[PDB]
DNA sequence: CTATTAGCCTCA
């Protein structure tokens, strides 16, 4: 052997094979972001390919041409330059899909021609081999080495000398050499798993340190065929081919266990079937574990207290990133006394859990009659939940809620687990350049399991290493992105921000304790399709519904337009016109007189009846046959009748047409020794068909994928090839899909003359058809279920009714009401009565039907006719049908117009319903969100954060209030309306935030525009236009279709407004202001000094004449701690826009008129005239005179 | 107080 990399230096880089129209749509595109974008930057092509015209040979073509280039570019640099190899994938859900691959793509290296002569040498080929490898689960793996490779290895490593391996191993491989029966296999996997655990876990334990144990000679390569992860690493190879479920979990090597997920600069993966990962991804997901809530704040506040007092080398600034952690923790543990057990105050009210849901950013539903409340008492000495006293009013409690102490836990517990991320990435930011100890270069991948065990070393915390290896990174891609926080001046959606769950049930071991489990999900698979794509590597996803509408079995595309931006390429529609030209090209029925029959069948009753007297003739009636024979109940009676019926006139239907050979009937059910007397009476009315005209059939039952995988599909091969006759088969929706490629060989002697060639030139490889007649039923339940457990069920179902919430197929109160009926208990026919009135279950129906047709015919070999069965329930979805036809199947299209020319149908629009859905939803979160963070503003001290969070707000509002283009950043205080610059509601911000109703439904309704603000009158003053230049602010509302909510337009708006005018007129007569001491912010407007006086004067602003409910307590609390934290001071209140012909009144604490002396308050009623624009001089000639000594 | 079920890969 002399495979060495050098050989290729004499081979020209200039001969390619012909380019198909089919490849220059993956280098275009590739081509022009690599121009407009940087060099190292992701992408997203979903390209909607066909089946039959060559999806995965372009694909393998691409990573040969990848692997060809990186092998071209290593020869140049040789030693002026040494790094690492690019990375190329190929992940799909189903491991015959990873072989067969595998096997065309080493087929492809063996064979190809240029100008009819071989493109490489063997020694070449050698070469290119020898860089791809397999990697298979544990169990599979060790059934592929032999004894003398596992003896070689365990010599080499002196583990020869204990009993206990040995005897493992002789035992496995006599086991394996007698192993026939089906019963044992799975002792043998588990076997297998189990020791393949401990061997790797050895060599691991041996080689990370001392005594490394040389690899060289046959040794190396033992050690390589053992372990296909390790020639990766040290970089004989860069390719490789896994699952999707393996790509998650990640491959071992020599020294540790290398993830995919978390190295992916420069990379290069390609998925098929695209659209079928996100369910994939959502199992994964779900599948996680749960979590006490009191039992990890015990062990989290007991073994964090204190520590031990050692700093040593490796370590710094670490504990930096930690104090902050405990101050919030000291802070909430000396809050609620969490040092107290749990118990509850209940006569007799524990029978059944009470459920506890939210939502996390404005949705909170629970299931319990009375809100429960928490309290601390010193008496027992115990903490307890308690509805507390039943009678109405008597101080009702306003201190907290349980939900209040589940959110503080759970936000607590996200901040510990985050906090790791950033502390791990400056320990691996001080190692690798600011520490160079030791020689290794690598990069975070490779010293990333250490670190974390080290930490969870020095704080001990080992019992929580499963819980954060889950959500560890290097930043992010698990929570969050952008602002990493749910704040109003951060982009606010759902996929990236996840929803919660907690239960408590009675809690058993002790009886007088209760317990408070969790399930979480921090993300949704759009979310993690975003961070892989941000995070820098290029994913090329294959398949022909990848950009369907739905948003249950597909992508969010609405999301992932709003987040990439430029980097989501697409096509143009002169590409997609070659695409639509090419395929034309190689299947033409505009010729060669092919022709589609397309039929809706009803249900009858007299023929079931007729047929059903005629099977059995000695009773009397059908009801007593179908009572005794068959093993139908009472119950269902029509519903059988009708889906038999429709089958067997489809069925007779087929049998009539002379010139048919195939039949696969797509139903919902299996037909297996279950339903036997059925099976039985569809067998005796075959047979009568079979009778009445001259032809031989054959039927098959209870075709599944354990049929497929059992007996196997070429039984009907055989059958079809060998003898004359016609077959009829029974299947399922969901068993075609692990069974492909449904092709018989053809025989021109048996078959007559209707064996037409489609394509237009000629075909190479072996003759061969395919199906020519399917019966279409209509589809049945498409909510997504999980049979994991308990908890994953409900996490699913949750998400989903999230997700179709969020999309904007849910008004809040519909999707509240959902949530509220699921949350206590549902069945699933209420589910689906729920989700049946969406428009999301006609994108999904079609999504199927097509998908369906399109998997029947892959070959060129067309009969002159093909007969369509369609359902009669199927006739009004496929009739609402209106994209483009351009990349439709030649079947789907008929369907389409066949449905379509019954009568003329009424189609309403998508997009109205959207906008109003949307425009509750943000004036809802907008609602909720401004009342917490107002309420958040008065306890004092006041955060720093809150501060900037409301000047950020008000400032954004005052500099633009209409934006022409959709915002990022500030995404949730807009509303899309129809009309532009203004629009009209209705609803009272006072009561129930789903209530109000907008746009076109209320014509009589108040109003949201510029002339209601009163701008025009502002602007015209002269002593208020250069501050608004200087600063920048709007003078006028430009038209656009982008306008502030009504909850933004009266409490946020109208109070800026008012405050600039005032004091811009206020400051040029002598006059300075201030901000409030952070004590009593947002109790009163600024602060005003002047000439070094005591007493410094508060300032209060209204924009316009308002009169509240505020003639309560709240003033006299305002004034009373005013008056204690400063002692005697003088207060202004002011107004704008009003009239100059009031006089002044002087007020003592509360608004009764008093002496002129003894005043403490100024009632101004208005400095700036509404009618010619004017100012009064008079009102602040009089205030500069009170400021004297009176 | 309505609709009407089959398939899957990985590891503690």
């Amino acid at each position: 052997m002399n495979v060495s990399i050098e050989e290729f230096t004499h081979f020209d880089f200039q001969l390619v094979p012909e380019p198909s129209p089919l490849d220059l749509v993956i280098t275009e595109p590739l081509k022009n972001h690599i121009e407009v974008n940087g060099v190292k930057s992701g992408a997203l092509l979903p390209l909607p390919f066909q089946t039959g015209i060559g999806k995965t040979y372009t694909a393998l073509n691409f990573l040969l041409q990848q692997m060809l280039e990186q092998v071209r570019s290593e020869l140049k640099e040789e030693n002026t330059g040494k790094k690492s190899k690019r990375l190329l994938y190929y992940v799909t859900d189903s491991v015959d899909n990873v072989v067969s691959a595998k096997a065309d793509l080493l087929k492809l290296i063996e064979k190809q021609t240029v100008k009819g002569e071989p493109r490489f040498t063997l020694e070449q080929q050698e070469y290119l081999k020898a860089q791809i490898v397999h990697l298979p689960n544990q169990s599979e793996q060790l059934l592929q080495c032999s004894d003398a490779v596992l003896n070689d290895v365990l010599i080499g490593f002196n583990l020869n000398a204990e009993r206990d391996v040995q005897a493992e191993w002789s035992a496995i491989s006599g086991l394996r050499r007698h192993a026939s029966n089906p019963e044992v296999k799975i002792s043998l996997n588990r076997q297998a798993g189990y020791f393949y655990r401990n061997l790797i876990d050895r060599l691991q334990k041996k080689q990370k340190g001392a005594d490394r144990v040389l690899l060289s000679g046959s040794l190396l390569a033992s050690v390589e065929t053992l372990l296909p992860g390790e020639k990766i690493r040290n970089g004989s190879a860069h390719v490789a081919f896994l699952t999707t479920s393996k790509f998650l979990k990640g491959f071992h090597n020599t020294r540790s266990r290398y993830s995919p997920l978390r190295d992916l600069s420069g990379a290069v993966l390609i998925i098929d079937e695209i659209d079928k990962q996100n369910q994939v991804i959502l199992s994964e997901l779900c599948k996680q574990q749960a979590q006490d809530l009191i039992w990890a704040i015990r062990t989290l506040r007991a073994n964090f207290r204190d520590h031990q007092l050692e700093s040593s080398p490796r370590y710094d600034k670490i504990e930096d990133l930690f104090e902050p952690l405990r101050e919030r923790l000291e802070e909430f543990g000396t809050n609620w006394n969490l040092a107290f057990a749990f118990n509850t105050e209940g006569a007799n009210l524990n029978e059944r859990p009470v459920r506890l849901f939210s939502d996390r950013s404005f949705t909170h539903v629970s299931s319990a009659t009375h809100k429960l409340s928490l309290k601390s008492d010193f008496l027992r000495r115990k903490n307890l939940i308690f509805s507390d006293e039943k009678v109405e009013g008597s101080l009702i409690e306003k201190h907290g809620l349980l939900t209040r102490f589940v959110n503080e836990a759970d936000v607590i517990y996200q901040w510990f687990l985050g906090t790791m991320r950033k502390a791990v990435f400056q320990y691996w930011e001080n190692v690798r350049g600011l520490e160079i100890e030791v020689r290794e270069n690598r990069s975070l991948e490779g010293t990333f399991q250490e670190a974390v065990q080290s930490l969870l070393t020095h704080f001990n915390l080992q019992e929580f290493e499963s819980a954060v290896y889950e959500s560890f990174d290097t930043r992010g891609l698990r929570q969050s992105a952008g602002g990493k926080a749910n704040k109003l001046s951060s982009s606010k959606s759902y996929h990236h921000t996840g929803l919660k769950l907690v239960e408590v049930a009675h809690n058993q071991g002790t009886r007088d304790t209760v317990n408070c489990k969790a399930s979480f999900l921090n993300t949704s698979p759009s979310g993690v399709l975003a961070d892989m794509v941000d995070a820098g590597a290029v994913i090329l996803g294959i398949s022909a519904t990848a950009r369907a509408d739905t948003v249950i079995h597909n992508f969010d595309f609405k999301y992932l337009n709003e987040r990439l931006g430029n980097k989501l390429l697409s096509l143009s529609r002169e590409q997609k016109q070659r695409v639509n030209n090419y395929y034309h090209s190689r299947r033409n029925y505009k010729d060669n007189g092919v022709v589609l029959t397309v039929k809706y069948l009803n249900s009858r009753d007299a023929f079931l009846d007729a047929l059903l007297e005629e099977y059995k003739p000695e009773a009397r009636s059908s009801h007593f046959i179908l009572n005794h024979y068959l093993g139908i109940a009472e119950s269902e009676q029509a519903f059988v009748r009708s889906w038999l019926s429709k089958l067997l006139a489809s069925i007779k239907a087929f049998i009539s047409s002379p010139d048919n050979r195939y039949m696969l009937s797509l139903l919902n059910r299996t037909l297996d020794t279950t339903r036997q007397n059925i099976n039985d009476f569809i067998q005796f009315c075959c047979d009568k068909w079979a009778k009445e005209f001259n032809v031989k059939t054959k039927t098959f039952f209870g075709v599944n994928a354990d049929w497929m995988r059992l007996v196997g599909y070429d039984e009907i091969s055989k059958h079809l090839n060998t003898e004359l006759g016609k077959v009829v088969v029974f299947s399922t929706y969901a068993s075609m899909g692990a069974g492909k490629n449904p092709d018989y060989a053809v025989n021109l002697a048996l078959e007559g003359e209707s064996l037409i060639s489609v394509a237009d030139v000629t075909y190479s490889t072996q003759l061969r058809s395919d199906i020519d007649s399917i019966y279409l039923e209509k589809p049945t339940q498409l909510l997504l279920s999980d049979d994991y457990s308990h908890t994953a069920n409900q996490l699913c179902q949750f998400h989903q009714i999230l997700s179709l919430q969020e999309n904007g197929e849910l008004s809040p109160k519909s999707a509240e009401n959902w949530c509220r009926q699921q949350l206590m208990g549902m069945s699933r026919e209420r589910s689906l009565q729920q989700y049946h009135q969406t428009s999301d279950y006609q994108s999904a129906v079609r999504k199927y039907i097509e998908q369906a047709v399109g998997r029947a015919g892959r070959t060129s070999l067309k009969r002159k006719q093909i007969l369509l069965f369609v359902d009669s329930g199927l006739k009004e979805i496929l009739a609402e049908e209106s994209r483009d036809p351009s990349l439709f199947s030649h079947e789907y299209v008929a369907l389409v117009n066949k449905a379509k020319s019954a009568g003329k149908s009424i189609v309403e629009d998508r997009a109205v319903r959207r906008l109003f859905n949307l425009a509750q939803r943000n004036n809802k979160d907008g609602m909720l969100s401004i009342k917490a963070l107002v309420h958040r503003l008065h306890n004092q001290p006041a955060s720093k954060s809150d501060i900037q969070e409301w000047q950020d707000i008000r400032t954004q509002l005052l500099r633009y209030p209409t934006v022409a283009f959709q915002p990022e950043r500030f995404n949730r205080l807009y509303l899309q309306s129809m009309t532009k610059g203004y629009y009209r509601y209705q609803g009272n911000l006072d009561g129930d935030p789903n209530s109000f109703e907008f746009f076109d439904r209320v014509p009589y309704g108040d109003m949201v525009s510029e002339e209601d603000c009163s701008l025009a009158t502002l602007v015209q003053n002269q002593y208020v236009r250069p501050w608004f230049e200087r600063k920048g602010f709007a003078c006028s509302w430009q038209k656009e279709a982008n306008v502030m909510t009504p909850i933004m337009f009266t409490n946020i708006y109208k109070g800026a407004l008012g405050e600039q005018a005032v004091e811009a007129v206020l400051t040029a007569f002598d006059f300075t202001f201030e901000e409030v001491p952070n004590s009593i912010y947002e109790r009163f407007d600024n602060r005003v000094i002047f000439a070094g006086i005591e007493q410094p004067i508060w300032l209060d602003s209204k924009y316009w004449k308002h009169e509240g409910n505020e003639s309560s307590e709240g003033y006299s609390s305002k004034i009373a701690l005013v008056e204690e934290e400063f002692g005697p001071s003088k207060f202004i209140y002011v107004n704008a826009l009003g009239d100059t012909s009031k006089p002044i009144r002087y007020l003592n604490s509360c608004f009764v008129e008093t002496s002129p002396q003894l005043a403490k308050v100024i009632e101004i009623p208005a400095l700036i005239d509404d009618s010619n624009a004017d100012t009064n001089r008079t009102a602040v000639q009089e205030l500069i005179k009170w400021l004297h000594h009176s």
